[PDB]
């Protein structure tokens, strides 16, 4: 038997990688895909306009797309939903299935920063999730709403936390160099990167100046205590398809040289023996010049792990090196996958 | 005025720009082009495998391309001799016209980092230009060497001067995006950028920390004190084709908030009114969110202005922002046309 699950925006960017990750799962079975009203009634395939390398899962293809609506007969029988929807309509419908005891599993930005709402990725803070014990009896529900965070938070956060734990956390400058996938099929038109690039996307540096400070806190007194180390981000679009790179320099507060650093992120691996399904190493070091490569790396874990070369000396702080991250399975779809694999794994 | 001038490397990608500035040019005449011995005899518009967006300038197409060499009868009457040799080459060829009593304005960065050769932006470092008289007694030629910096580096040194002539310099971190067209028509095959980028630019990062100490260091006793400011640089390589991108982290001595940073640069314009040909305001300050553009602003002076913009608080150092240079124009050919102008309006 399997957990019955059902996918929220199931149509868009971050919809079609979670139901390339849930057509075939040993622990879920997609029973439903919403979207929009205009979607609504058609089949997949159709309502759709898929755009990944590889086909619409077969299984898939033909299922009917229903409204966005928690009392619908077909999400009757569905204990966890994974959500891709757009922030303003998160605020909604969110709320809505958790009030009907599902579980939500979101990557939109709506409720990350609320303090009874977990903002994780199991490698980091897994702990987190006991803030939905104390999310049921404020808000009332017996349902749940758990976020990942934003796609180029993820991928500093993951490389960032062995290097805190063995040597703390000073200050992090991060540049990066983001792929168009995320901001949906009709999100950068062709000329804003066409032989181009913009050095601005909305929003993306106070996310990832914020976020992270989350992530990395301390669960005390029901209440994540922000983590006390300084962040600077610039952010800017760039053409790639999938995968975002990021220029990391980093300071720590006992110093390390750039072997040590080296060393804890490639056995960083807490989850190895937790038999999840989407499970890979979550950082995966390369030793060649001119690595990692969106195009080359982008694959590595199916997405799932982050890759990071050219670890070298800094100048200033103590070190610097380069990360890539699959923006939209580990950045998003697979960073919600996870999370639920681990949820009903540990907690309830 | 129609003062003789030569180019070495002339069918190259600077060659080609170098070509463009020279063709009709109020002070300078191009009569000689030189190239290796495949393109020697040729016309250049058979020689040279043209890329540039404008035809060749139609009083060049059917000049002759000779061999590079001094002693040559079209090198007679010239004095003024560019050079877009690559390094290797500019080691043989350069001192060789130098010992011809020819002044060099070399784009190689072969001589940059000798200690008696000026390494030279004109609104930056324009009194390094008397390192030629040590470099005559040293050398013992009646010529000279004088070379303009990395293309990286150019654009990062422009907006860094006035910002350490007002407030003082302590740590600056860089992030490039760097075009293809610096490397040349054969040099970024299309699999490098085509849905992807590469994380590293053979010794980009280096030239970037170490040349910029010496543009920005004083001159005294006949040699380049090297500035003492901390400077480390992440390159990388983006799918855009002419434009250099840079993501500036500024710690500067005194403090500094955003509007004073602008305003400086804004200031900055030392080489006004002295009717160089080649002349552009040495930074624009844009306002919109998501500029400066290598597409939209590459092209503002001609090529030959620094484009800045998103001036904003940093949470660790001062002051962040974005850079853009025409990394062919400003960034190379510009940069060693404008040093000659100013050499016969200035140093003669
Ligand atoms: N584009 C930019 O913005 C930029 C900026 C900074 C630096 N650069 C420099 O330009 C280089 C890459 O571009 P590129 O396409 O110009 O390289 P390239 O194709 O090697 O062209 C440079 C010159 O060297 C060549 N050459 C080979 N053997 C020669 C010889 N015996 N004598 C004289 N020239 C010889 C070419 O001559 P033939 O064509 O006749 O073979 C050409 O004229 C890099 O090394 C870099 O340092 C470019
Ligand atoms: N993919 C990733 O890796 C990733 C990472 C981080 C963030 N994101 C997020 O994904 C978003 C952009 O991707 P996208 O193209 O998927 O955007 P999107 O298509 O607008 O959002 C997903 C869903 O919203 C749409 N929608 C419009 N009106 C609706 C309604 N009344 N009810 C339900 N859905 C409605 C689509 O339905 P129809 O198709 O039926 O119109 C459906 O695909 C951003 O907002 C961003 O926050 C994605």
């Amino acid at each position: 038997m399997k957990i019955k699950v059902g996918v929220l925006g199931a149509t868009g960017s971050v919809g079609q990688r979670f139901v390339q990750l849930l057509a075939d799962h040993p622990m879920f079975e997609l029973t439903a895909l919403a979207a929009s009203e205009r979607s609504a009634g058609k089949k997949y395939k159709d309502a759709c306009y898929w755009f990944q390398d590889r086909d619409i899962p077969e299984n898939i293809k033909d299922m009917v797309v229903i409204p966005t609506d928690p009392k619908h007969e077909e999400f009757e029988d569905v204990d966890i939903v994974f959500s891709a929807l757009p922030s303003d309509l998160a605020k909604k419908f969110e709320p809505e299935f958790a009030k009907e005891g599902k579980l939500i599993f979101s990557n939109a930005s709506a409720y990350r920063m609320e303090e009874d709402v977990p903002l994780v990725i199991p490698e980091v803070n897994a702990d987190h999730l006991e803030l939905i014990e104390i999310q049921r009896e404020k808000r009332g529900w017996d349902g749940a709403i758990i976020t990942n965070p934003n796609c180029s938070t993820i991928c500093a956060v993951i490389t960032l936390k062995p290097i805190m734990d063995k040597f703390g956390l000073e200050a992090v400058f991060i540049a990066t160099m983001q792929a168009v996938s995320g901001a949906g099929y009709n999100g950068v038109p062709s000329m804003a990167i066409l032989d181009n690039l913009i050095p601005f996307i909305k929003n993306e540096e106070e996310k990832m100046q914020t976020e992270s400070l989350k992530l990395l806190g301390t669960l005390k007194d029901g209440k994540v205590e922000l983590a006390n180390f300084k962040i600077s981000a610039s952010c800017n679009r760039v053409a790639v398809i999938d995968g975002h790179t990021e220029s990391i320099f980093v300071k720590t507060k006992e110093g390390a040289e750039p072997e040590e650093i080296k060393e804890v992120m490639d056995k960083f691996d807490p989850l190895k023996d937790l038999n999840l399904p989407t499970y890979a190493k979550p950082i995966v070091i390369r030793e060649e010049i001119d690595r990692p490569q969106p195009r080359l790396d982008r694959n590595e874990g199916n997405g799932m792990s982050i890759v990071v070369g050219r670890i070298r000396k800094d100048p200033i702080f103590d070190v610097k090196y380069t990360a890539l991250e699959h923006n939209t399975i580990r950045g998003a779809a697979g960073a919600s996958v996870l999370n639920a694999e681990y949820f009903v794994k540990k907690y309830i």
